[PDB]
Protein backbone atom coordinates (compact mmCIF):
# COMPACT_ATOMS: atom_id res chain seq x y z
CA UNK A 1 0.00 0.00 0.00
CA UNK A 2 1.07 3.47 -1.12
CA UNK A 3 2.32 5.81 1.64
CA UNK A 4 0.78 9.30 2.15
CA UNK A 5 3.93 11.22 1.13
CA UNK A 6 3.60 9.78 -2.44
CA UNK A 7 0.06 11.08 -2.91
CA UNK A 8 -0.89 14.61 -4.14
CA UNK A 9 -4.12 15.72 -2.28
CA UNK A 10 -6.93 17.09 -4.39
CA UNK A 11 -5.82 15.26 -7.47
CA UNK A 12 -5.83 11.80 -8.95
CA UNK A 13 -1.98 11.90 -8.97
CA UNK A 14 0.84 9.89 -7.42
CA UNK A 15 4.66 10.49 -7.59
CA UNK A 16 7.20 7.61 -7.79
CA UNK A 17 4.52 5.03 -6.82
CA UNK A 18 4.81 1.98 -9.17
CA UNK A 19 5.52 -0.85 -6.56
CA UNK A 20 2.08 -0.85 -4.89
CA UNK A 21 -0.11 -2.35 -7.70
CA UNK A 22 -3.15 -0.36 -8.85
CA UNK A 23 -3.34 2.62 -6.47
CA UNK A 24 -7.03 3.40 -5.68
CA UNK A 25 -8.11 6.64 -7.33
CA UNK A 26 -4.93 7.21 -9.37
CA UNK A 27 -5.54 8.52 -12.87
CA UNK A 28 -1.91 9.56 -13.67
CA UNK A 29 1.39 8.27 -12.31
CA UNK A 30 4.33 10.76 -12.40
CA UNK A 31 7.94 9.51 -12.46
CA UNK A 32 10.54 12.09 -11.34
CA UNK A 33 13.65 10.22 -12.67
CA UNK A 34 15.03 6.86 -13.82
CA UNK A 35 16.58 5.51 -10.52
CA UNK A 36 15.47 1.98 -9.39
CA UNK A 37 14.06 2.90 -5.89
CA UNK A 38 11.68 5.34 -7.81
CA UNK A 39 10.70 3.28 -10.91
CA UNK A 40 10.36 -0.02 -8.91
CA UNK A 41 7.40 -1.90 -10.51
CA UNK A 42 7.28 -0.48 -14.05
CA UNK A 43 7.46 -2.92 -17.09
CA UNK A 44 5.94 -3.69 -20.57
CA UNK A 45 2.73 -4.80 -18.80
CA UNK A 46 2.00 -1.32 -17.32
CA UNK A 47 -1.29 0.07 -18.75
CA UNK A 48 -1.81 3.48 -16.94
CA UNK A 49 -0.58 6.94 -18.14
CA UNK A 50 3.00 7.78 -17.00
CA UNK A 51 4.05 11.42 -17.02
CA UNK A 52 7.79 12.31 -17.12
CA UNK A 53 10.56 14.10 -18.99
CA UNK A 54 11.59 13.17 -22.56
CA UNK A 55 14.80 11.53 -21.32
CA UNK A 56 12.99 9.47 -18.69
CA UNK A 57 10.45 8.40 -21.35
CA UNK A 58 13.36 7.22 -23.72
CA UNK A 59 14.65 5.04 -20.84
CA UNK A 60 11.14 3.64 -20.03
CA UNK A 61 10.61 2.65 -23.74
CA UNK A 62 14.15 1.14 -24.44
CA UNK A 63 15.27 -0.22 -21.09
CA UNK A 64 11.98 -1.28 -19.37
CA UNK A 65 9.92 -1.73 -22.67
CA UNK A 66 6.93 0.21 -21.49
CA UNK A 67 4.61 0.64 -24.50
CA UNK A 68 4.64 3.94 -26.31
CA UNK A 69 0.88 4.57 -25.92
CA UNK A 70 1.31 4.88 -22.08
CA UNK A 71 4.39 7.26 -22.13
CA UNK A 72 3.53 10.97 -21.84
CA UNK A 73 6.73 13.09 -22.06
CA UNK A 74 6.37 16.83 -21.08
CA UNK A 75 8.73 19.62 -22.05
CA UNK A 76 10.43 21.48 -19.23
CA UNK A 77 9.62 25.05 -18.07
CA UNK A 78 6.18 24.94 -19.82
CA UNK A 79 2.65 25.11 -18.31
CA UNK A 80 0.79 21.87 -19.22
CA UNK A 81 -2.74 20.67 -18.34
CA UNK A 82 -2.93 17.02 -17.15
CA UNK A 83 -6.39 15.58 -16.34
CA UNK A 84 -7.70 19.05 -15.68
CA UNK A 85 -4.79 20.29 -13.48
CA UNK A 86 -1.96 22.75 -14.41
CA UNK A 87 1.57 21.28 -13.91
CA UNK A 88 5.15 22.38 -14.69
CA UNK A 89 8.33 20.25 -14.86
CA UNK A 90 11.60 21.88 -13.71
CA UNK A 91 15.20 20.63 -13.95
CA UNK A 92 16.17 18.94 -10.60
CA UNK A 93 20.00 19.18 -11.04
CA UNK A 94 20.14 15.40 -10.20
CA UNK A 95 20.76 12.79 -12.99
CA UNK A 96 19.85 13.13 -16.67
CA UNK A 97 16.08 13.59 -17.17
CA UNK A 98 15.40 14.22 -13.44
CA UNK A 99 12.60 16.76 -12.67
CA UNK A 100 10.81 18.60 -9.89
CA UNK A 101 7.01 18.93 -10.39
CA UNK A 102 4.87 22.09 -9.63
CA UNK A 103 1.16 21.27 -9.14
CA UNK A 104 -1.44 24.13 -9.24
CA UNK A 105 -4.41 22.52 -7.36
CA UNK A 106 -7.98 23.34 -8.30
CA UNK A 107 -8.56 24.94 -4.83
CA UNK A 108 -5.60 27.51 -5.17
CA UNK A 109 -2.93 25.56 -3.25
CA UNK A 110 0.50 25.28 -5.00
CA UNK A 111 2.65 22.15 -4.28
CA UNK A 112 6.38 21.64 -5.24
CA UNK A 113 7.61 17.97 -5.29
CA UNK A 114 11.46 18.08 -5.59
CA UNK A 115 11.90 14.41 -6.49
CA UNK A 116 15.61 13.90 -5.94
CA UNK A 117 17.52 17.19 -6.36
CA UNK A 118 20.75 19.10 -5.73
CA UNK A 119 19.56 22.63 -4.75
CA UNK A 120 21.19 25.53 -6.52
CA UNK A 121 20.84 29.35 -6.45
CA UNK A 122 19.87 29.25 -10.15
CA UNK A 123 16.54 27.67 -9.10
CA UNK A 124 15.73 31.08 -7.45
CA UNK A 125 15.29 32.36 -11.14
CA UNK A 126 13.25 29.54 -12.55
CA UNK A 127 9.39 29.65 -12.76
CA UNK A 128 9.46 29.22 -8.95
CA UNK A 129 10.16 33.04 -8.62
CA UNK A 130 6.58 33.93 -9.78
CA UNK A 131 4.23 32.61 -7.03
CA UNK A 132 3.85 31.30 -3.53
CA UNK A 133 4.29 27.53 -2.64
CA UNK A 134 2.12 26.21 0.20
CA UNK A 135 3.49 22.62 0.46
CA UNK A 136 7.09 21.29 -0.27
CA UNK A 137 7.70 17.49 -0.66
CA UNK A 138 11.48 17.64 -0.01
CA UNK A 139 14.48 15.37 -0.82
CA UNK A 140 15.98 15.24 2.70
CA UNK A 141 18.80 12.75 1.93
CA UNK A 142 21.51 14.90 3.57
CA UNK A 143 19.41 16.93 6.06
CA UNK A 144 22.02 17.19 8.87
CA UNK A 145 24.91 19.64 9.24
CA UNK A 146 27.62 16.96 9.19
CA UNK A 147 26.87 16.41 5.50
CA UNK A 148 29.36 18.58 3.79
CA UNK A 149 31.03 17.99 0.36
CA UNK A 150 32.62 20.16 -2.39
CA UNK A 151 31.06 21.58 -5.61
CA UNK A 152 30.79 19.20 -8.53
CA UNK A 153 33.23 21.54 -10.45
CA UNK A 154 35.96 21.19 -7.72
CA UNK A 155 35.54 17.36 -7.73
CA UNK A 156 35.86 17.18 -11.57
CA UNK A 157 38.96 19.47 -11.46
CA UNK A 158 40.55 16.97 -8.98
CA UNK A 159 39.65 13.94 -11.13
CA UNK A 160 40.90 15.43 -14.48
CA UNK A 161 44.25 16.66 -12.90
CA UNK A 162 44.80 13.27 -11.18
CA UNK A 163 44.13 11.21 -14.32
CA UNK A 164 46.15 13.50 -16.69
CA UNK A 165 49.19 13.44 -14.31
CA UNK A 166 49.13 9.61 -13.97
CA UNK A 167 48.77 8.76 -17.63
CA UNK A 168 51.42 11.39 -18.69
CA UNK A 169 53.86 9.85 -16.21
CA UNK A 170 52.90 6.35 -17.49
CA UNK A 171 51.33 6.04 -20.96
CA UNK A 172 50.66 2.36 -20.18
CA UNK A 173 48.23 3.17 -17.32
CA UNK A 174 44.46 2.34 -17.77
CA UNK A 175 41.80 4.49 -16.11
CA UNK A 176 38.67 2.73 -14.77
CA UNK A 177 35.46 4.42 -13.45
CA UNK A 178 32.64 2.63 -11.53
CA UNK A 179 28.87 3.05 -12.30
CA UNK A 180 25.57 1.33 -11.18
CA UNK A 181 22.86 3.76 -12.35
CA UNK A 182 22.54 6.85 -14.54
CA UNK A 183 23.97 10.05 -13.10
CA UNK A 184 27.54 11.32 -12.54
CA UNK A 185 28.44 10.94 -16.31
CA UNK A 186 30.65 14.08 -16.09
CA UNK A 187 33.26 12.02 -14.06
CA UNK A 188 34.13 9.57 -16.90
CA UNK A 189 33.38 12.08 -19.77
CA UNK A 190 35.68 14.81 -18.37
CA UNK A 191 38.57 12.34 -17.76
CA UNK A 192 38.23 10.78 -21.33
CA UNK A 193 38.16 14.32 -22.87
CA UNK A 194 41.48 15.37 -21.18
CA UNK A 195 43.15 12.06 -22.33
CA UNK A 196 41.91 12.18 -25.92
CA UNK A 197 40.03 8.94 -25.66
CA UNK A 198 36.50 7.60 -26.00
CA UNK A 199 34.97 5.81 -23.00
CA UNK A 200 34.73 2.06 -23.37
CA UNK A 201 31.81 0.09 -21.84
CA UNK A 202 29.43 -2.89 -22.13
CA UNK A 203 26.66 -2.98 -24.69
CA UNK A 204 24.03 -2.64 -21.87
CA UNK A 205 25.63 0.63 -20.54
CA UNK A 206 26.16 2.03 -24.08
CA UNK A 207 22.41 1.45 -24.70
CA UNK A 208 21.51 3.38 -21.51
CA UNK A 209 23.75 6.34 -22.43
CA UNK A 210 22.28 6.46 -25.96
CA UNK A 211 18.87 7.38 -24.35
CA UNK A 212 20.20 10.58 -22.56
CA UNK A 213 20.25 13.41 -25.25
CA UNK A 214 23.88 14.25 -24.55
CA UNK A 215 25.28 16.44 -27.37
CA UNK A 216 27.80 14.83 -29.67
CA UNK A 217 27.59 11.50 -27.64
CA UNK A 218 28.62 9.38 -30.68
CA UNK A 219 31.97 11.28 -30.48
CA UNK A 220 32.46 10.37 -26.76
CA UNK A 221 31.64 6.66 -26.02
CA UNK A 222 32.18 3.18 -27.58
CA UNK A 223 31.73 -0.55 -27.12
CA UNK A 224 35.22 -1.24 -28.52
CA UNK A 225 37.16 -1.65 -25.30
CA UNK A 226 40.49 -2.19 -27.15
CA UNK A 227 40.37 1.27 -28.70
CA UNK A 228 39.75 3.06 -25.34
CA UNK A 229 41.97 3.92 -22.34
CA UNK A 230 39.05 4.93 -20.03
CA UNK A 231 36.86 1.88 -19.17
CA UNK A 232 33.52 1.84 -17.31
CA UNK A 233 32.79 -1.12 -15.04
CA UNK A 234 30.07 -2.00 -12.63
CA UNK A 235 30.61 -0.37 -9.16
CA UNK A 236 30.90 -3.84 -7.55
CA UNK A 237 34.01 -4.59 -9.56
CA UNK A 238 35.85 -1.44 -8.22
CA UNK A 239 38.06 -3.31 -5.67
CA UNK A 240 41.58 -4.88 -5.91
CA UNK A 241 40.35 -8.40 -7.00
CA UNK A 242 37.93 -7.05 -9.61
CA UNK A 243 40.52 -4.71 -11.08
CA UNK A 244 43.34 -7.34 -11.17
CA UNK A 245 40.95 -9.58 -13.08
CA UNK A 246 40.07 -6.80 -15.51
CA UNK A 247 43.81 -5.97 -16.18
CA UNK A 248 44.40 -9.65 -17.12
CA UNK A 249 41.75 -9.30 -19.86
CA UNK A 250 43.53 -6.37 -21.55
CA UNK A 251 46.19 -8.62 -23.11
CA UNK A 252 49.33 -6.89 -21.76
CA UNK A 253 48.36 -3.45 -23.15
CA UNK A 254 48.52 -1.95 -19.67
CA UNK A 255 50.67 -2.35 -16.55
CA UNK A 256 48.84 -0.06 -14.06
CA UNK A 257 45.20 0.89 -13.15
CA UNK A 258 44.02 4.14 -11.71
CA UNK A 259 40.29 3.74 -10.64
CA UNK A 260 37.57 6.16 -9.47
CA UNK A 261 34.52 5.32 -7.23
CA UNK A 262 32.17 8.24 -7.20
CA UNK A 263 30.28 7.86 -3.94
CA UNK A 264 28.00 10.34 -2.22
CA UNK A 265 29.14 11.55 1.20
CA UNK A 266 31.48 9.37 3.29
CA UNK A 267 32.79 10.23 6.87
CA UNK A 268 36.27 10.95 5.44
CA UNK A 269 34.44 14.28 4.42
CA UNK A 270 34.44 15.42 8.10
CA UNK A 271 38.28 15.83 8.27
CA UNK A 272 39.90 16.07 4.81
CA UNK A 273 39.77 18.62 1.93
CA UNK A 274 39.23 17.44 -1.71
CA UNK A 275 42.79 18.75 -2.34
CA UNK A 276 44.23 16.33 0.27
CA UNK A 277 42.41 13.13 -0.92
CA UNK A 278 44.62 10.03 -1.29
CA UNK A 279 43.92 6.61 -2.82
CA UNK A 280 44.00 3.08 -1.52
CA UNK A 281 46.87 1.28 -3.29
CA UNK A 282 47.92 -2.37 -3.71
CA UNK A 283 50.81 -2.96 -6.11
CA UNK A 284 50.11 -1.39 -9.56
CA UNK A 285 46.34 -0.61 -8.61
CA UNK A 286 45.19 2.63 -6.95
CA UNK A 287 41.48 3.42 -6.07
CA UNK A 288 40.17 6.95 -5.32
CA UNK A 289 36.82 7.50 -3.60
CA UNK A 290 35.58 10.93 -4.78
CA UNK A 291 32.58 12.77 -3.14
CA UNK A 292 30.61 13.64 -6.31
CA UNK A 293 27.04 14.29 -5.05
CA UNK A 294 23.82 14.67 -7.02
CA UNK A 295 21.91 15.53 -3.79
CA UNK A 296 21.84 18.85 -1.84
CA UNK A 297 24.37 19.42 0.94
CA UNK A 298 22.81 20.58 4.23
CA UNK A 299 23.75 24.18 3.45
CA UNK A 300 22.37 24.12 -0.15
CA UNK A 301 19.08 22.59 1.15
CA UNK A 302 18.73 25.18 3.93
CA UNK A 303 19.32 28.09 1.51
CA UNK A 304 16.69 26.80 -0.91
CA UNK A 305 14.02 26.25 1.75
CA UNK A 306 14.72 29.67 3.50
CA UNK A 307 14.28 31.33 0.02
CA UNK A 308 11.11 29.40 -0.91
CA UNK A 309 9.43 29.93 2.50
CA UNK A 310 6.90 27.01 2.27
CA UNK A 311 3.99 26.81 4.75
CA UNK A 312 4.47 23.07 5.24
CA UNK A 313 7.35 20.59 4.55
CA UNK A 314 6.86 16.82 3.92
CA UNK A 315 10.20 14.88 3.82
CA UNK A 316 10.50 12.10 1.22
CA UNK A 317 13.85 10.54 2.51
CA UNK A 318 14.93 9.26 5.95
CA UNK A 319 11.22 8.82 6.91
CA UNK A 320 11.46 5.36 8.48
CA UNK A 321 12.78 6.12 12.01
CA UNK A 322 11.47 8.37 14.79
CA UNK A 323 14.97 9.76 15.43
CA UNK A 324 15.41 10.80 11.74
CA UNK A 325 11.92 12.41 11.64
CA UNK A 326 12.49 14.34 14.90
CA UNK A 327 15.97 15.54 13.75
CA UNK A 328 14.55 16.86 10.40
CA UNK A 329 11.58 18.63 12.14
CA UNK A 330 13.97 20.41 14.50
CA UNK A 331 16.04 21.80 11.60
CA UNK A 332 12.95 22.91 9.71
CA UNK A 333 11.86 24.97 12.80
CA UNK A 334 15.30 26.43 13.24
CA UNK A 335 15.26 27.55 9.58
CA UNK A 336 11.86 29.12 9.93
CA UNK A 337 12.73 31.02 13.18
CA UNK A 338 16.01 32.31 11.73
CA UNK A 339 14.43 33.62 8.47
CA UNK A 340 11.09 34.87 9.97
CA UNK A 341 8.46 33.01 7.85
NI1 LIG B 1 17.86 9.48 -7.45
Amino acid sequence: TCPFYKKIPGTGFTVDAFQYGVVEGCTAYFLTHFHSDHYAGLSKHFTFPVYCSEITGNLLKNKLHVQEQYIHPLPLDTECIVNGVKVVLLDANHCPGAVMILFYLPNGTVILHTGDFRADPSMERSLLADQKVHMLYLDTTYCSPEYTFPSQQEVIRFAINTAFEAVTLNPHALVVCGTYSIGKEKVFLAIADVLGSKVGMSQEKYKTLQCLNIPEINSLITTDMCSSLVHLLPMMQINFKGLQSHLKKCGGKYNQILAFRPTGWTHSNKFTRIADVIPQTKGNISIYGIPYSEHSSYLEMKRFVQWLKPQKIIPTVNVGTWKSRSTMEKYFREWKLEAGY
